[PDB]
């Protein structure tokens, strides 16, 4: 769960929550009013609450006085688990007790102000059976409307002095812990109908000539926040394994000791010099052409990084990021000199040539193994050098435009294997990238009348790698991509 999250509630307000509903040791998220982008941690400790800096530009969340984190819900994992770890003066603060926040919003299910006719009309269109929502009545009080078979039920929900019911036997302190209540505990009518709440129904997807129509609309005081916010509380599902990147040999080999790739869908590497030599912080992406989204190379990691290009196959990357950013290291220079032959461990690679455009620099590289003159390939590097230092670019062209080149040369080289891409930690920048390039593929080859699903595309990647797609800003610039792209059919 992530109910430690209150997305609507202010730095006075969480002050108060912490004092009267809280002891020491209590903690929330939320949003950060002063700054928004921006997230605050507020801890109870010795009687009085600390508010901790959350920041995210693009790349990771950074907390102050504390780590590089993928996700919320993965910073609050860690610091829940390993005591010691967070300082303000140095002194140690304590996740002990998360402060549950009762507010729906962010509820798959959640449709506040809806019609019982809307309500009927939107379960027929889209809902399936045990396809359910809450919306508010029609006074004060919620109404769950269910899909089964075909029928819909209308169940109202009674909200007495804050607490809620369905008319009688228990009463919850959320319309959360009612929905999961009777979730595991399906009502039954008096003539045997179980009215089975099996899945929310879907809001999001879109057919995608309608693009321009949801995008004004989501961008009404915003609705994209709202959207974004209530893909971010699904990430609580997403706390997979990620065991070997912890291994005391794995340490030094990520450039964020916090931001780790998934067991399961880790890059593992077999060249293994004959004691730990499979492990780079890279996981495969596969929609639903494949991609390997992975890190900014480290000096101890560019041999490990052209095995694994070598072993997968892959004959296109894709950097997103300068060699140096603000004055900060985001990849080493793991390439040749123009017209130079450098060896990477057993692996050999010589940049053929270069060619400069607009936004981007392309690089001609020609990868083989040491030994073993038969193993040459072509690897073509698109370096995409002026996304800026912090949010995203005000205007998707740019990227459009490299997409498509990117595109017509992984699909022009017969049995490539996936496109490597990365960026500084290979969520954000990568994540953005990787998501756009999806959706715009189905309507490749699905054309205009096809359906999209822009956050559960996003949900899909998050569970191949940690917190793809990081900021709200990126999510808004994958709808203005997929947006002009369509546009531009
Ligand atoms: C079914 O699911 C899982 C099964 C087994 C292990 C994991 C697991 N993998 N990484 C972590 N980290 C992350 C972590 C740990 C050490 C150093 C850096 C980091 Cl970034 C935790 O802090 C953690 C805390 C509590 C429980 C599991 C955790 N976990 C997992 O999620």
């Amino acid at each position: 769960s992530r109910r430690w999250f209150h997305p609507n509630i202010t730095g006075v307000e969480a002050e108060n929550l912490l004092l009267t509903r809280g002891v020491d040791g209590s903690f929330l998220a939320r949003p950060s009013k002063s700054n928004p982008g921006d997230f605050t941690l507020s801890v109870r400790r010795n009687g009085a609450v600390t508010h901790i800096k959350i920041q995210n530009t693009g790349d990771y969340y950074d907390l102050y006085g504390g780590e590089k984190f993928a996700t919320l819900a993965e910073l609050v994992q860690y610091y829940m688990e390993h005591h010691g770890q967070l300082k303000e003066n140095g002194d140690v603060i304590e996740l002990k007790y998360p402060l549950n926040c009762a507010d729906p919003t962010s509820e798959r299910w959640f449709h506040g102000h809806l019609s019982g006719k809307e309500a009927e009309k939107l379960l027929t269109e889209k809902g399936k059976h045990g396809s359910f929502l809450v919306r508010e009545s029609q006074p004060g009080d919620f109404v769950l409307s269910v899909r089964t078979g075909s029928k819909v039920t209308h169940v109202m929900i009674r909200c007495q002095e804050l607490k809620y019911d369905v008319g009688g036997g228990e009463r919850f302190d959320s319309l959360t812990d009612l929905v999961e209540h009777y979730k595991k505990n399906p009502m039954v009518e008096t003539l045997g109908t179980v009215l089975q709440l099996k899945q929310p129904l879907n809001t999001t997807r879109i057919n995608a000539a309608e693009i321009e129509s949801r995008v004004r609309e989501l961008s009404k005081l915003q609705g994209f926040w709202e959207e974004f916010e209530t893909l971010q509380q699904q990430e609580c599902k997403l706390l997979y394994s990620r065991k070997e990147g912890q291994r005391q040999e794995n340490k030094n080999k990520n450039r964020y000791k916090n931001i780790l790739p998934f067991d399961h869908t880790r890059v593992v590497l077999h060249d293994g010099d004959p004691p730990v030599s499979d492990y780079i912080n890279a996981n495969i992406i596969m929609p639903e052409k494949s991609y390997i989204a992975t890190q900014g190379c480290l000096q101890n990691t560019v041999n490990d990084f052209w095995r694994m290009v070598f072993q997968e196959n892959s004959r296109v990357i894709v950097m997103t990021t300068k060699e140096v950013e603000r004055g900060k290291s985001k990849c080493v220079k793991y390439w040749p000199d123009e017209y130079a032959l450098k060896e990477y461990g057993v692996m050999r690679v010589r940049n053929v040539k270069e060619s400069a455009a607009h936004d981007y620099t392309l690089r001609e590289l020609k990868l083989s193994k040491v030994g073993q003159g038969n193993t040459e390939r072509t690897v073509w590097q698109y370096h995409f050098r002026t996304w800026p230092d912090h949010g995203v670019p005000s205007d998707p062209g740019g990227v459009l435009d490299f997409l498509e080149e990117v595109h017509h040369k992984q699909e022009s080289i017969m049995d490539a294997g996936p496109v490597v891409v990365h960026c500084s930690a290979g969520i954000g920048r990568t994540g953005t990238f990787i998501v756009i390039d999806i959706l715009i593929d189905i309507i490749r080859e699905k054309g205009v009348d096809c359906d999209i699903d822009v956050p559960k595309t996003i949900q899909m990647v998050r569970s191949q790698r940690s917190g793809m797609v990081q900021t709200e800003a990126q999510y808004r610039f994958i709808y203005m991509a997929v947006q002009h792209y369509i546009e531009t059919l």
